[PDB]
């Protein structure tokens, strides 16, 4: 049972690179309209605390160098939307897909393609996380790649790489740009909360483990919702809500194993570690694979 | 640190829906040839002990419905080579990249974008075991998913899916259709060898933990490749080769521990375990990054 990302095709033809004098990262083309951080204005001696607005008008359109692989995109206009910039280019990208800007919730997975000089150079899934960063691989000239989710045929725009926090881990926007959680575009170490576990993701790969025949964690009890969250609270864990249940439905009667029985095992494993015991692979439990992930893992979904 | 996937652009452009009998696989359509299983061909009552030579020459062309998204591709002859099947066709892709094929070697790292009914689903990172098989996953109709790296601009197909195992691992060929391993395309259970630990992959790894600042494992101490592989031996590790410190160095100089030092430092993680700490998040040691994702991962190669 492998983390799945969604293919990527159809944001590869929408990557560009954005130059602003001494800085180079990715943008979004999408129509005639280029999306990237708007900290690519801001120079070494504006990094503390930048008023984007005045450094905004200090920019004119050639400042802005985008390049479509060998094509140069001349800006037409600039504008800032939230922490997000928009250059308005002279084309408009033939290789544009359908398309949506969403919001995710925390717990909700996403496939991020990362990016450099505008060239992909690698996919993988991540969470946005209960305390709203993300677990990602990004280097030096990362920001601008983005997270997406690919529903039918449309490419759900929602998440783009502004910057890495002390604790490794990383934040940014949505397609409009407001950041996930409490971050600001300025350069100073900024404390995202305590991380908590997805209490409803780690559920759904417990149930991924008994589709595929790994269920030594499973015992005879029950538990109310009510009992189950006071143990989860003692972990660290995302409080159970009754939509999360709902939520776990299908995969409760696929597996014939209702769900405050499976929280009752995962009270168990909570309390008693897994004793050198290992769960699909994983010697510890894993909580970036929603309910729809393993789903569509473990029923194949195109 | 992330197991990451190549781009899947290239490769999605070149699935089709594969369907002979009462059976439906994925093709890989490349110029005018579609390249799928040959036991696509076999009926149920075939299954255990196919003769494929007399199952083709009872087939013909209007037998195999090769479908490229809604367009019906019209099969104009038809060949085997080893356990593939090449469908020629009376369209040539127009999508086709730059590709070649290759055999990789066990230990050797690719992505496999996994499909069904022609659709690409999802994509992810595997690696060759020792043995033969791979650690993927795979459903009932994902036959014909292809592995793959991509090298500049040439994507380097190495892995075509074929069958799933006993233990749940899964075999398949390389395009030309030889079997990685000792695998047959027919109904039986097949053993794969005792699979070993890829040592070079695990020394690579903890490059990548000290590059990322986990570095707690650490010792003092340095090691003989003699003395390194009479441990390694004893814990179903393969043996580390000249060739493998050769490999391995530009990591050592850029961490500034030789490869001899690092593997005095598994050699102690091997005996001691890990004591309930984890490296790069895992509680157990990785052996599916070779030294050339790392550096990939760690320099950000597009
Ligand atoms: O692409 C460029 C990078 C991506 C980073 C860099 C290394 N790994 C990543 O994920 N973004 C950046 O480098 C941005 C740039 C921008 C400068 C102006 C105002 C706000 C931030 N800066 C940062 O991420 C960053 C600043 C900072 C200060 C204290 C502690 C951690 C920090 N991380
Ligand atoms: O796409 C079709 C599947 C992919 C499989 C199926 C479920 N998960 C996978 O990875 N291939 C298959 O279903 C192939 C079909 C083919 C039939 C004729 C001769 C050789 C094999 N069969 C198999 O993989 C298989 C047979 C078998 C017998 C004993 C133990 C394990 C086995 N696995």
């Amino acid at each position: 049972f492998r983390k799945m990302a969604f293919p990527s095709g159809k944001v590869e033809g929408c990557m560009v690179q954005v130059t602003c004098g001494t800085t180079t990262l990715n943008g979004l083309w999408l129509d005639d309209v280029v999306y990237c951080p708007r900290h690519v204005i801001c120079t070494s001696e504006d990094m503390l605390n930048p008023n984007y607005e005045d450094l905004l008008i200090r920019k004119s359109n050639h400042n802005f160098l985008v390049q479509a692989g060998n094509v140069q995109l001349r800006v037409i206009g600039h504008s800032m939307q939230n922490c997000v910039l928009k250059l308005r280019v002279d084309t408009a990208n033939p290789k544009t897909p359908k398309y949506k800007f969403v919001r995710i919730q925390p717990g909700q997975t996403f496939s991020v393609l990362a990016c450099y000089n505008g060239s992909p150079s690698g996919v993988y899934q991540c969470a946005m996380r209960p305390n709203f960063t993300i677990k990602g691989s990004f280097l030096n000239g990362s920001c601008g790649s983005v997270g997406f989710n690919i529903d039918y045929d449309c490419v759900s725009f929602c998440y783009m790489h502004h910057m890495n926090l002390p604790t490794g881990v990383h934040a940014g926007t949505d397609l409009e740009g407001n950041f996930y959680g409490p971050f600001v575009d300025r350069q100073t170490a900024q404390a995202a909360g305590t991380d908590t576990t997805i209490t409803v993701n780690v559920l759904a790969w417990l149930y991924a483990a008994v589709i595929n025949g790994d269920r030594w964690f499973l015992n005879r009890f029950t538990t109310t919702l009510n009992d189950f969250n006071l143990v989860a609270m003692k972990y660290n864990y995302e409080p159970l809500t009754q939509d999360h249940v709902d939520i776990l439905g299908p995969l409760s009667a696929q597996t014939g194993i209702a769900v405050l029985d499976m929280c009752a095992s995962l009270k168990e494993l909570l309390q008693n570690g897994m004793n050198g015991r290992t769960i699909l692979g994983s010697a510890l439990l894993e909580d970036e694979f929603t309910p729809f992930d393993v789903v569509r893992q473990c029923s194949g979904v195109t």
